């Protein structure tokens, strides 16, 4: 069994074959594609070549399980508004797809088969995130489970100042080129400047874990998870991550309404993780986990 | 078959024979006991008149479902600390408790079996809660599920600033009674006041329906409920149901980002929720439901 597993998004499309143990057999990637069109005869082209048992796919945009129809927007416009069941179907093979923030979120699954309550909050531009409940994704009445991003965390104003907006890796890189006054930056160059002495680096740095503290404990009360994973490229940190946990240790030394303090990971996946999760998703949906 | 149904609290002890349809047979009540021993001496009189084919029981404090300990504080002390399990076993009859907001949310199935994803919100002097995911309630690693009081919707300072010290009703009369000078204020007092003209009314109320709709917009955009119930003696007050609604829909209207807004209702119970709820807590984990 072979699963030709999808990854599609604005930087790019990957194809890779996986077995049902997450072991990735093949990979291979193009830009994205400019239509649909050019995209279902790549595709069309990289499937017909193994005899694959599935497909599975991570995409952008809000999936609905029943028409497979993705909705919403997102960078790559023209895969909205149609059922990839369809699309599909002269493949004759189960087809499932899944948004990539869940899909980032079951990849913890592959890494940590025990996990039954566990939230993920992936850290980029934004923070969108996801809900496993009992060993299976938690999606919602309108697959919103788990939009992490969407809680504010300051009283709305002039900005919502919902989480995505105060704690993301995206803001705290807008913060320092609107204060260095250039745009040469990114997560991990903050990381060295900060180390270097670099004082604007140190303080963007110390609002962005303690943003993300003061929600990653609101996650936990609300929800009560036995694990946070991390996921996003700054994840991929142990700086980071170890910065998060003390500015969590903080809150709850601070506060005597805290008592429990969430267990937090770094996500085991990341440039791969979507490839990962679509597989896990996959084998749920089909019963074969 | 006929459940003894027991409500413990700070303002007394009730106990009800129900049905498994949730029709009360027989209610009676008394002050709380001085003492563990009085209460299961109470207890065993009540358990004796009856045949009873199950004890069912809402609690303060948090249950541990392995051991029938209920852990934690509250305002019963005595109850704490050992297996109910243990206390009642010479009934011989299946025991279950819940704490008693997970209880008002479990209620809700009784009025509206078909609930599947729901969130509870018990506004009293604090904020407490339950969630529902397909059918059941959601306890968590640490029985902390739906713990919504504990989330922080303005930066942590002096206080902590959690969404009980922020919406409550106990501090929406806390601040009237701080500017009014006097005591002699309820919830149900500072609405007909309001109505008056009372300015200082008005503007409690308008605070706390402006933070509770910050708040339920968190818990929809979080784990995405078909449905937040809002219990608690002013959730039976339609007005204040008409004005949480009314103060949801302006955040929507005000912020692009919000798309969908959560169906809140009032709860169906609030005077006997406990009892109904511990019932639907003891059909559940019997597998009666
Ligand atoms: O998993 C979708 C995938 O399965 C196929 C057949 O292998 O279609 C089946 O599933 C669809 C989704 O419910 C049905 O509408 C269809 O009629 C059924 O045969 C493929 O056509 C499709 O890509
Ligand atoms: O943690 C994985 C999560 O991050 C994203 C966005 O960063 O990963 C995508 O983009 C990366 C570019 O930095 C790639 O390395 C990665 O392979 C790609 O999928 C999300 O798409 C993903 O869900
Ligand atoms: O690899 C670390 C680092 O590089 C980034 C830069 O955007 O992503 C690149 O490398 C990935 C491998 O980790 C690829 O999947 C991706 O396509 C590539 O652009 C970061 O995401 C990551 O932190
Ligand atoms: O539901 C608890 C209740 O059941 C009884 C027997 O009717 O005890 C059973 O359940 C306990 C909880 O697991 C066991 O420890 C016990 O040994 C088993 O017989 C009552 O004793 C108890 O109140
Ligand atoms: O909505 C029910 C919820 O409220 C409480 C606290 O108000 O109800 C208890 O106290 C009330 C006094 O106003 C009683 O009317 C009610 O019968 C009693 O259980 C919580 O205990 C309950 O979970
Ligand atoms: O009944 C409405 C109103 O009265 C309060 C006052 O505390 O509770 C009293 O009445 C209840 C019946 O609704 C009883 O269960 C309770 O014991 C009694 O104190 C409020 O809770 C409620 O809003």
């Amino acid at each position: 069994m072979t699963i030709a597993t999808i990854d599609i998004g604005g930087t790019g499309i990957k194809f890779a074959s996986l077995t049902p143990d997450g072991k990735i057999l093949d990979k291979t990637s193009i830009s994205t594609p400019e239509n649909l069109e050019d995209l279902l005869a790549w595709l069309d082209q990289r499937l017909s070549e193994q005899d694959y048992s599935g497909i599975a796919m991570s995409v952008p945009g809000a999936v609905n399980q029943e028409t497979g129809v993705i909705d919403g927007f997102s960078a790559v416009p023209y895969i909205h508004g149609f059922s990839w069941y369809e699309a599909l179907s002269s493949y004759q093979l189960p087809v499932h797809l899944e948004n990539d923030a869940n899909c980032v979120g079951l990849s913890e699954l592959l890494a940590h088969p025990e996990l039954e309550n566990a939230a993920c909050v992936v850290i980029g531009t934004g923070i969108g995130g996801a809900m496993i409940i009992n060993g299976r994704l938690h999606r919602g009445r309108h697959g919103l489970g788990g939009e992490f991003g969407y809680m504010t965390t300051l009283a709305p104003a002039e900005k919502l100042n919902n989480w995505s907006q105060l704690a993301s890796t995206g803001n705290m890189v807008r913060y320092v080129i609107e204060k260095s006054g250039h745009t040469d930056w990114d997560g991990r160059k903050i990381y060295q400047e900060a180390a270097a002495g670099n004082i604007l680096c140190q303080e963007a740095i110390e609002r962005m874990n303690r943003n993300l503290a003061q929600g990653l404990l609101n996650i936990q009360y609300l929800i009560d998870p036995g694990v946070i994973s991390l996921g996003g490229s700054i994840s991929q940190n142990p700086d980071f991550i170890q910065g998060v946990k003390k500015a969590v240790e903080d809150f709850v030394d601070a506060y005597e309404e805290y008592t429990v303090a969430p267990v937090i990971q770094a996500c085991t996946y990341h440039a791969d993780a979507n490839l990962y999760g679509a597989l896990v998703n996959w084998l749920q949906e089909e019963k074969q986990w």
